[PDB]
Parts: C-alpha cells; sequence; structure tokens
C-alpha cells in the first residue's frame, strides 16, 4: 500500500524507507517534497532527477544502504537494473537505473526479476539478499555480487572498497570487497583479469603503497630515481608540466593530489557522472596553465608503473588497451627515440 | 488514511473522490497530476490554484457535489470556512476558503468546527449534513443552509438558484432554494429583505419575465411606451450609448445580452471571481465604443424597474443603496429637472 | 543530423519536420518552444506531454500525417509502439506511445523494429510504407495495416474511420478504411468479430442509418413504437431519465444529442483519453440530476438495438460480453419478468 | 513612482494602467499575477511572453487601449518600437515589440525617443499624442499616423481598420482610418500605392462587396460566368479542390468562409503571428484532403480578380508582386495555353 | 550549423564549444541542460541567467577561454559587448554582457564589429585575436587589450591579474597584464592614472609586499608604530572596532583576512557582482558586532597608505575621489583636530 504520505512517513522517522505503516502530511512544490512540523514547511526532497518529484522521492528514500558496488563498476559490467533494490548515484544525485523491479509502481517493469520482460536485461543480484544468489543461477542475464564462495561458481575478486549511502570507503565494520559473477545469455562468464581505480578523493587524498607514501614524501628527481623511473615521463605524466599554457600531463590522481598540496587549481567536471577515467577542464591557480580536457584515472601509483613498463616503446604512436574496472581502457602512448614522450586514457 | 495515491484511485473510479480504499500510480510534473494508463501518462488535473499541486488535487477531488450556495452568496454572507467539505469555486477553478476543516491534512485548521480555532471564523454549515444544524446552534459565527424549517429558527428564503458541479441552476430533480440563518458573536442575525441577481450568461441569456421578453422582443421606444419607462435613462442605463468614444451605460445584463443578438463584443473580466456587481472593460465591436470599468449586474429586468422607480428624482447626485444577494450594493444616481440622467452600481 | 533547430526549421517552412536542411534560432522557456520572427519570440509549442519539452517538441513536428487508426483502437489492439513514425494522440496532446524506433534519439529504443529490443513489444506496422509488411512478417509482436490484400494473411476489416491530423473521418479523397493484421509471439491471430465506434461529437452528431435519423427526429414512445422496442427500457438506458438527483441510464450517445438539442449539461472527461467506452461525470443543466460515473459508448443505434434483442432477458443480472473496436466490453444486463431494467457499459 | 503593486491596483481599480495612486497586496506563482479577494487569490494576469511576469504584467497593463495600427501594419512597415506606448499584439498575448520607451524601467532603452539610442529604430508616432508628430520630423527613422493632415507631409491613407483592445473593426464612434508617414535615415519616404488585406474571420466573416455576396450565394460556375472568370483557375485558387490527398488551391480567406458553412475544416496556425499572407496546415474534415503549407490571403474579392486579371498569361511560370498592407508580396502564377493553372502567395 | 545538440556534443568531448562536428542527444528540464550517458541522464549544464535555457548554455559553452580582464575592469572602462567572445562572468554565473556579436544567433546584435549597430557600442577587442587591433583602429567606440605595444598607441599598463575560466589570478605560464587603450567617438583616450584592486580571496589571502607582510605578522599597534600610522585611524578603519553591536571600520580586505585567521565571521554578498568595492553586511561570529553595508576593497595596504596620507586632515567632513579600475572611487573622509576619524569607500 505504497503512497507518497507513507514514503515521507518513513523518511522522517526512519530516515529512509523501512516499510512501516503511517502518513505525514506533504507538499509538492515545482520539484521539491515538503511536510509540515510546527506548522511550518520542511524541505524533505529536492529532485535533482529527470524523473517526476514524487517518483524520484521514493527511489531516492527505497535506495539500498547497504555497501554496494561504485555505480562505475555496474556500468562496467553492463548492469541494466537492480533486483528489487535502487542503486542511488550520489554523483548524480539520482536513480543509477532507469527501471526498477519490485521498488516502486511508476518505474518497475516486474515485480520480480524472473519476468520475462527481466531475461534480455543484465540485473545485478545481491548475495546478502535471501534468494538471489539463486535468482543469479536461473537467470539469462546477470551481475552478482557475494561476500563468499557460491558453490560450482569461480568467482572474480572486485575492489576493496564499495559506496555505504555515497562514501566510498574500504570496509573495517562491514565488507565492501565483494566476488563478481556474471551472466550472458545463460552462460557464466569468466570475468576478465582486471586493475582497480582507488576512488580517491583529491582533499582527503591517502597513499595506499610505499611508493605512493615516497611520491608524497620525496622531490620529483629523487623518486624517480628511486624507483627506477628515467625515460617513463612521470615529470610530465604524473608530475605535470605547468611552465606553458596548455597544462602538459597531469593523469594520475596521485599527481593532482600532491600539486593540491602546494597550490589550487580548478577542476570543471563537464560530465558529472562516476566513470574509471574522468575527464577535467582544469585551470591551475598558481601559474594560468589550463587544458579543457584533462583525463584523469585514479590507479595505485604501482599499478600505474607496472602498466607504463610493461609497455613496448619503439613506435611514435599507439593505443594501449589496459582492462580496469572490468572495461578496456584505451591509452595513447607516445615514444620517441625509445623513451615514453607521454601516456594517457584516450580521450575519443 | 489519506494518500495521493487514494485520491487518484478516486478521482479515477468515482470520478471524484468517494471514501473507497485503492490506489493508483501517480507522477507530478510542474502543476499537473497524471496517471499511467495505456503505459502512457494521462492527465487527471491541472493546478490552478495558489496552493501546492498535490494539495489543491485533493481539495478538489473532495469538492461538494450537491447544490451548494453561489460563491458571491457566501463571500456576501461573510463565510470564511466551510464546515468538512470544499466549496469549490468554478469561476477561479479554485477552492472558495483558504482552509478547511476535517477534509485535507495540509489545510485543516481543525477537524471539527466545534474546536475553539472555528469560533472567530464564519463557518458554512449544510443542514443537509446529519449534524449540522446542531453545529451551527453551537458555533459562535456561522451561516447555515437548510431545505426546510429549523424549530425556532427565523428563516431567510435564498435565490432559486445553486451551483451544481460548477452549473448554477433552478433545481428540478433536486432542491436549490435554502433558507439561510447567519450567526455573528454567537448571536443569530436577522438577514435583510433582499433582492437577487439571477446569474444568467450572455451566450445563453433567457428571459424569466414578461418585461424581460418585451424587452428583448421590442424595439426600444416601444418597450419604453408600454412599461411607462419615459424619464428614466433606460437608452443610457439599459440599453447603451454605442455613439462616442466611450460607451455609454450599459450596466443591466439584459442589455447586454440585446446587443450581443445584433453584433458582438469583448468583455475583459479583469477581476475573475463571482461577485453580485461584475467589472468589465468592455469593446463594441461595431462601433468601437469602449469603456474601462463597464459596472454590470444581473437582476430581473421588473427588479431594476422597480429599483429606479422607487427614488427621489429631485437631487443631482447621491448614493442609493440596494441590498442584493445580502449585500449592500451603493449605486450612482443622477438627476436633472426630475428625470434620470444615469444610475449605475457606483465604482470603487 | 537531427537538431532542436532543424526540427524548428521544418515546423516554420514545411508545417511539420518533412526532412529538410535549414536551422532557426528557437528558444525553450519553461515547456514553451519559441523562434523569432520580425524581433520578437513567436511560440511553436506548448509542451503539454511528461516528456522534455524539446523531445516533445521533436515527436510532435514528427507526428504521422497520413489518415491512421484512432488511438482507442490501437489500445484495443495492445500496440506499444510504432515502426518509425510517431502517432499522436490528439486528444492527450502526446505522443500515443512512450518510445520510438528510429524517430528521435532520446526515445528510440531501436532505429529499426528488427532490432532484438522489439520482439516481446507489438509494434504497429503501416502497409504504406515500403517494406513494412515484411518487418510485419518477420516481428514476433505487431498490428499492421493495409489498404489492401497481403498474399495468405487472413485480413479483419476495420472502422470506417481513421484519425487525420487529429480530424476523425470517414475519407472521401483518402483512404482510411484499413485491413488489420495482428501477430502475438510469431503467430497471426485471428482478429475477432466486431461492432465499431463511431467516434461522433455531442456539438456535431450527425445520424448515420434511418433509426437514428427517427430517434432524433421522433417523439420517444413513437420512437419505440415504431421499432418495437417496448420492453427494452430504452426510456431509461438511451433517452435518460432526467428526475431523480441521481441521473438514470443515458449510456449511448445518440441519447445524449438528442437531449443536448433540447437543453445543456456539462460531460466532465475525468480520464481525458480516447476509449471505446467512455466515462463521465454528468450533471443536466435543465433539471440538476447528476452522476459521477456515466458511461457512455457511440453505437450506431442499430448495433445497439441489434446487441440488445440477442440477449436472454430471464436472469436477475448478468455481464453480457460485447466485442466492440476489437476488445471485448462488459455490459451488465438487469431484467425483470422478461423485460430489461438497465443495460450499460459495466463499470471497474 | 512605478511599482508592481501600483500596477496591480491600477488593473484592479481601473482595468488597466491609469496613472492613479495606490497599491494592492500581489503575489507572484510561476507565471502569473494573483491579488487577494475575499481572502482567496484571484488571478490578474498569466504571462504568456518571454519577458519576466511582473515585467510583462506592466506592459499589458500599460497596452494601448486607442484604436491602433494592426501588428501586422506595424510590422510591414518596419517598426521596431512605439513611442511611449506599448502596442500588444493579442494574437501572440504579448508585447508588439521587444523594448520600450518612457514605458517600464525593465524593458526602456530610453524615456525620450529623442535619445540617440532611438535614432538608428524606426519608433512609432502617434499624432493623436501631444507632441509626437514633432518628434517624428526630429527622428531619424520612424512610422507616423494622424487623424488629419500634417503640413507639408504627403500622407498615405492606410486601412480603413483598426485594432481596439484586440478588435479589430472600422470605427463608427472612434476614428480607425490613419494616415501614414514614414522615415528612413532622416528622410521621408514614399510610400507605395497598396491593397489592404480585410483582416476577417472564419467564423463571422462577412461580404464586403456585391462580388463577395454573389461568391457567397451563388454556385461556382454561375459565379465564374457571372463575373466573366473564366480561365482564371478560380475553381482551384479560390474555391478549393477537394478531390485528392492534398488540397488544391484555396488561398483566398472568402473561399474558405464558402467551404466552412458546407462543412468543417482543422487550420493549424504554426506559425502564430498577425502577417498580411497566413500559412496554415489545413485537414478538410469531410474527404481528407490535407495540405501541409495552405497560404491564405484576406484581400476583398474584387481586389483579387483585379490582380489576377491584370496579368500576362503567356508564360509557365512567373513571379507576380503586389504590393498588400505596404509589404511587396510575391505570387506564383502558373499558366499553360493563355489561362492560369494556379496563383497563390509563393511560399519560403 | 549551430544546434544545441552540436553545442552539447562539443561540452561533453571538448569541455566546452570547440567547432567540432557532431550531436549527442539532449534533454531540457526546466532551466537544465541533460545528456544521455549509459541510458541515464547526466546534467551538463543549470541556467542561473535571465535568458532562455538553451541560449544560455550556447553562451556558457562558447564563453572566453583565455585568461581575460576581470568583468569589473570591463565594466570600469564602459565596456557594452564583445567582439566574437563571450565574457562569462563566473560571479554572476551568466554572460557578462546582454548581447553578442558572431557567437550565438538568438544573442547577436552583428556577425561583425563593423556593422552600424555596433559603432555607438563599446566593443572589447583582443589584441591576441588576429585582426582585432585593426578593428579597434577602425571602430568608433571601444576598449582593446594587448599583449605588447600598438604603432602610435600610448598604452595603459593594466592589472597584474586577470580571470581565466573564473580563476583570477597573476599569470606565470600565460600572459595576465594587458595594455589597455579605449577610443570614445572615434578619438584615443587618455586612460586616466589608477590604482588596481588586487582581486584576493579572504580564505587565501597572500601578503603582496613588505608592509602587508607586517601587517599580517605583526601585532596592531606595533605595526602602526613601524610604518608612522598613529592619527590616521588604521584601528578602526583597517583593523575593525568590534567592541560595539555596529562594526567599527573593516574596509580593507588585508584587515578581514588578519581577522578571519583569529576567528571567523559571515560576509552577506546582497548585490553579488564583480565590483571594486564590494559591500558585505557582515556580523562577527566571536565578538556578534555587525553591520548591514560594509563597504570592503582590496587594495595593496601600501596603496591604501599611500592615499590616505596624501589628504587635508583639516575638515570635518569630505568626498575624497580616487581612481581605482579606472573608475572614479569616492570615499567619505572624517576628521577631528588634525586626525582621520574614518576613511570608508561612500555608500551612495
Ligand atoms: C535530501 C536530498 C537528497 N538528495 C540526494 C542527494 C544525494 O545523492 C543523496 C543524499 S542521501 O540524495 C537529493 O537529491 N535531494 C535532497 O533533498
Ligand atoms: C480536470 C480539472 C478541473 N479543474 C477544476 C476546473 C473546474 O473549476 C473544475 C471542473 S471539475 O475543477 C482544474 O482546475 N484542473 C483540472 O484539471
Ligand atoms: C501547436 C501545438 C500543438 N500541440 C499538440 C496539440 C494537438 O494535439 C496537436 C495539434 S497539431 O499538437 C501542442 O501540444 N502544443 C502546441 O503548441
Ligand atoms: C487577463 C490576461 C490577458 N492577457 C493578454 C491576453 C490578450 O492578448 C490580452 C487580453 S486584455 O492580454 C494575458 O496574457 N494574460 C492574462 O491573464
Ligand atoms: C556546469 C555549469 C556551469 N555553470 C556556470 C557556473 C560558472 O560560472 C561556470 C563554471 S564553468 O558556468 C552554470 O551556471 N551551470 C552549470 O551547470
Amino acid at each position: 500500500a505504497m503512497s507518497l504520505e507513507n514514503v515521507a512517513f518513513n523518511v522522517v522517522n526512519k530516515g529512509h524507507f523501512d516499510g512501516q505503516q503511517g502518513e505525514v502530511p506533504v507538499s509538492i512544490i515545482n520539484n521539491t517534497v515538503y511536510t509540515k512540523v510546527d506548522g511550518v514547511d520542511v524541505e524533505l526532497f529536492e529532485n535533482k532527477t529527470t524523473l517526476p518529484v514524487n517518483v524520484a522521492f521514493e527511489l531516492w528514500a527505497k535506495r539500498n544502504i547497504k555497501p554496494v558496488p561504485e555505480v562505475k563498476i555496474l556500468n562496467n559490467l553492463g548492469v541494466d537494473i537492480a533486483a528489487n533494490t535502487v542503486i542511488w548515484d550520489y554523483k548524480r544525485d539520482a536513480p543509477a537505473h532507469i527501471s526498477t523491479i519490485g521498488v516502486c509502481s511508476m518505474t518497475d517493469i516486474a515485480k520480480k526479476p524472473t519476468e520475462t520482460i527481466c531475461a534480455p536485461l543484465t540485473v545485478f543480484f545481491d548475495g546478502r539478499v535471501d534468494g538471489q544468489v539463486d535468482l543469479f543461477r536461473n537467470a539469462r542475464n546477470g551481475v552478482l555480487i557475494t561476500e563468499g564462495s557460491v558453490k560450482g561458481l569461480q568467482p572474480s575478486v572486485g575492489p576493496k572498497q564499495a559506496s555505504l549511502n555515497g562514501v566510498t570507503l574500504i570496509g573495517e565494520a562491514v565488507k565492501t570487497q565483494f566476488n563478481y559473477y556474471k551472466k550472458v545469455d545463460g552462460v557464466v562468464q569468466q570475468l576478465p583479469e582486471t586493475y582497480f581505480t582507488q576512488s580517491r578523493n583529491l582533499q582527503e587524498f591517502k597513499p595506499r603503497s610505499q611508493m605512493e607514501i615516497d611520491f608524497l614524501e620525496l622531490a620529483m628527481d629523487e623518486f624517480i630515481e628511486r624507483y627506477k623511473l628515467e625515460g617513463y615521463a612521470f615529470e610530465h605524466i604524473v608530475y605535470g608540466d605547468f611552465s606553458h599554457s596548455q597544462l602538459g600531463g597531469l593523469h594520475l590522481l596521485i599527481g593532482l593530489a600532491k600539486r593540491f598540496k602546494e597550490s589550487p587549481f580548478e577542476l570543471e567536471d563537464f560530465i558529472p557522472m562516476d566513470s574509471t577515467v574522468k575527464n577535467y577542464f582544469i585551470t591551475d591557480a598558481q601559474t594560468g596553465s589550463s587544458k579543457c580536457v584533462c583525463s584523469v584515472i585514479d590507479l595505485l601509483l604501482d599499478d600505474f608503473v607496472e602498466i607504463i613498463k610493461s609497455q613496448d616503446l619503439s613506435v611514435v604512436s599507439k593505443v594501449v588497451k589496459v582492462t580496469i574496472d572490468y572495461t578496456e581502457i584505451s591509452f595513447m602512448l607516445w615514444c620517441k627515440d625509445g623513451h615514453v614522450e607521454t601516456f594517457y586514457p584516450k580521450l575519443q
């Protein structure tokens, strides 16, 4: 017996939709949901989605509040819809998927993922919910996450981190590292060998290896010397060149974090969505060096060093394909005289 | 257990709110309420009110569907709020009153008119609803309508017509003529002797007396001759003078209806609400004669003739006060040499 | 190379989208599309849909401008989407279907109806477009209209009328009567024997048989006498009973048209969409007789007489199912002593 | 001392802006202006313009309420702005011009038309306002209307009709026929000899000559015979050909009015603004004959007969230029063997 | 061949409009532009301007991405429009100028600044764009910036800083100090001697002289002693007096920055736009001392000391005019017994 007033009751009393009975008076004005408290209107939700306001409010109240895979992982695995949950995309302030299954009458394409409409879609299944491992076993197309083994299914160890209420973290009190499984047309896939992005912020960047600690503490020349990185253009690619009007390199988040400690810069996120590679229009405040499309990836510095050191450096320009977050990332590799000139996630 | 989805269920299945259980999926976009039918959105309500869309939808669904007093009558009697009903104003496409009692959680100031918040307000009571005559006797301020006698209460016979779902009519299958009662400060008030406006339209105007039939069929000079109206300026007041740039007189609806048969005209209703006297910005299409503020009243021609023939014509200018629809309407009477020059509902 | 400015160029120069090259400056403000003419903004389109304004403008410009089946027929046949066209619903001022195929990048689920996403959906195909009969033979689910024979496919003769730019008409200069074909799960389905609604308006109702001419010209008792309709409750069902507060019967459009000639009435279309049976909240202006849910069907009076005269009248109450517009319409038949008491399209 | 509350006071009390002192409480919600009456909100203005609601409300209240040239005439004369008035376009529900002079602080480019910003613009001047003839003599660019002679200025007799509060009429109580004067680059320009469109509606079309009365009363063949119009393709051009899917000819409003008497048709005004030639997407209801772009002009039938009879008919196709409403209207003349095939206001 | 879909393609792929061919599907909902990515809507732009959303999106995509003069400088120089660029005002989130030249079809008044409409306007010209120095030489009214000498034109050295993508900076990798030139009615002006505001932020304030370093490091009494500022009321004007309910002085940004290090305060920017002098409604959090209109200017402390030390201190109150950012700034100077009481940028 779903209703706007019941969703609002749940938000006010339970912090989110919790299946509780009850109703609170609500008013809708433009794209905002309000409720009366002490005789005055209090805002419960402002719609930032392209869905109708009451519909978006319901999907947001029904968002998954357990650690879930980051949207970039789900997107890279081709997930179309989730089974009986809403994966809320905190970067877009919107549902990660267009439709739902057993969530909301306005967006539901089905009540159960066993309905024929779901068979062609890659349905996200959560092994932490009773019966969902079995539903995945019977599903034509799907992606499954579990905390442990599934009998007979060979797992893919996912990233250490997961998103919990829009906070990306490596769980200590909760498990965030999932086993991943994928079926395409009834066939359990062998998920590829993959690197994972680290999903760190610039403001609270923390190193996750001795190499990363050395990159942040050491000066450019002594780090490159210590790790034998001469000829790999880390001065351009990772540290960044701020000497010309066009900002040189700066494609690894760790390099942006090191620069951020010294001086600030503007990062215009012109396509604001979670993705393995992010594109920013960057303006360095200290120098005025800028770049319209600066592709940035947050790889563990050791993983980036392994990738660059594993390439043939004898060609002027070529595409280097690296599986990151289960997707194929194209990088452009530019070399001269057996040394790297630049290496960056391809802007295509 | 009120809800948007339950109000929508009632509208879809019962044509209005009928206390039925059930829910339909709804989407709100901007100021319109939609429901899904055959996979597509169908409009159930467009909010033309200053209330939030969902609140206005509920009051509209809960509108009174019995013949009720026309809003102009309620306004003239000082009605502030209705007891456990919504008087919908079909001319404003909005509730006739700001607040409610026992109707909707967002607009309710009380659940019952016996609550102390209602005591200072003139509450509308309907004797056709069980217990409402008793609530009127206990109310400090109120207006009561009944179909018959109330023991000990002196009645006022109201207009023949009432509004049924926005159609003003003299009931044949239903009763539309009510007894009216009013209380101010716990004391029943004597309602004055009053004329009533006829509530006719220009497009479908029908005469309601032999004098009115003669006005529409006869030529100006022979009507005035037949009814001995020489010296009462009906040529200006009722027929209208279209010979100058400023349209002369034309203050009785019957005169506008007679003119409308010959040639059309524009009537700008610049304050669009039901009132005993209406003000229009009129432009005559045939002549180009116009008037920014042309006060128009729809009185039965016999009643208007009785009013004008009952005035002293020996003063240049004076205010003539006539009780119409329970309100005192001020008219400006201009005379010269014992004859009327003009007589019009006095502009403010 | 689709664009808002190109769609606007087509609307301004061709009256609709006509595949022409060119661009006009456009401004979007709120839900309206404007273009500059003589230095000022001129409205090209007001969005009444739940789609984004620019998306709705494109689908509207790309609406089918040939005579097409009325939306009620498509809905009754289970049509979900149209192949490479937009069926515009002129009663809802919106696209008849949520998604498109080869029409607009924002609403397209596919470019061609042969894509696997279309297989589960009932795709509308138009034999007047080259290759669409072949696409229907290859489609798993679909509805096809043609002007002539399709080799081996058994046809269903559709209604005489079709909608041309929102005008329902029986074509004289164009063909409006189509052959209909339908497929479910890759199998051609036999369309049932059906009556067709006449799609007439109350304001411009025209009789289409000698019986219908006699119903409108003759008095109630002599019509019933002439057509031997004694005992079939036409007095209640067709003519309508306006003697009580609840309006009795009045379920055939021809009866509403006969009443409309004598006196007016309000018809609240509370679910405004094209359907075989319409539900209205009716208020008779002459009497004040009203009904919240008055189901009305526009059948040719001869067809309604054939239906009612073909029923067993020996049971108190039973459901009578009649195929009308390809859908099964349930009617409630109430009898007493071998005579009809009431017969109406059964309310849900 | 202009203000929103003062404009609203003027609208409520004077029917429009009348320079009166006073204020009324107003509320703005979305694009509508409301005022409180009897404790509830009453709509004073709904903004249909691309200006801010409060700005549009002020220009609308300050609209010219005297008979003014129809917007199509002003547009054809190149008018950009009006001197100290607002020409309201009643077909667009918006100001005819983007900017103002001495009207409203938000839209004013100047307080007086003598300011240098006005010199390049064609300013509309009204000889009925004191000092405006002098302002026209001092203006570099302008259009002047007067009721009589201006010493030394050669006049152009304008159309008989003018627009008074959105009603196009030939004044009887007011003057609607003006003398027109125009200046370009400080030099008075000779206005060309011109025909004038009649500005009639389809619903209330009235003939204005014996030829027009004969066209509406007589049958096609006897009218063409009486007026010796054999060989001028009036059967196609004026009467219209409804025998094929594409509606033939039908370019004179009088022909559409004659057809309208027999059967109705849909006229989609896809660029809704006043213009000498109008383009409609027409659908004939009787036949289903339709045309995406049907150019229609309302010329007096005698004027159209004079135009067509004054052309050389010995060429297959040529452009015929006719001055109508001061603008040069291009017509496409198609002939064969010394007879007209078609003649229509040439589509762009 | 400009279009919404092409502007969106450029934003998505190039970070801004870069003249690239291509189209992306877009949806417009209310004042926001979205594009489809991975089946879901991603926000590209939210309109904060008074222009139509699609128009503002285009001007924002076409903003100048080179270091440009800060809007306060352009405003102070009387710039009305820019030649073939958009100066985006990052403080108003809107275009700095109402109209454009060769930028966007909806806002363009001309395609080239040589068109007669541009001659009266002060057109901004950029010597870094080929041909713009020459266009300025031929322009009646304009402001020109260059990086070096223009033959024959005497330059005005502008501020050290410029705005690069909304970041005000003193360029190291790019040039931000321009030569300024101005023509008024075809005559090259002698730009006045001027101070420049420093355009610093409170959060990241950095001293730009030894005096400024001493002001931030030293205690009030020893700074005033070191720089011989006794009698100039720096205790009130620069340091600020927080001992009474009305906050005393505090008109130099450096003083606000020194206070900000110790304790925070609210600065309400009630007219949010770039200006030489800013007015704030300030509330000191530590003391509760507040001021509705606290004028603040960011001058180099040495420049402010030079200004105050160059005034006659023998009058109670007078206006002191100082050219700052090319505009005349009025300051109120209050003295008593040959000493300053207060000196502040005049609130007029
Ligand atoms: C309260 C509120 C939340 N949201 C979204 C933003 C975050 O993605 C997330 C936070 S729980 O939900 C809105 O969009 N509007 C709101 O008002
Ligand atoms: C359907 C509908 C109705 N109304 C109001 C208008 C009339 O006053 C009355 C008619 S039942 O209710 C709206 O305001 N919007 C609507 O959509
Ligand atoms: C001009 C226009 C049309 N439409 C819809 C209404 C009709 O169903 C149909 C008529 S062509 O198109 C709108 O919705 N808004 C418009 O402005
Ligand atoms: C009352 C009102 C008027 N207008 C415009 C429409 C007509 O062109 C004209 C009629 S006076 O003024 C609006 O736009 N909104 C309104 O509410
Ligand atoms: C993405 C975006 C930008 N803008 C404006 C803000 C800044 O002035 C500037 C930042 S590049 O552009 C908006 O107004 N809305 C937006 O969504």
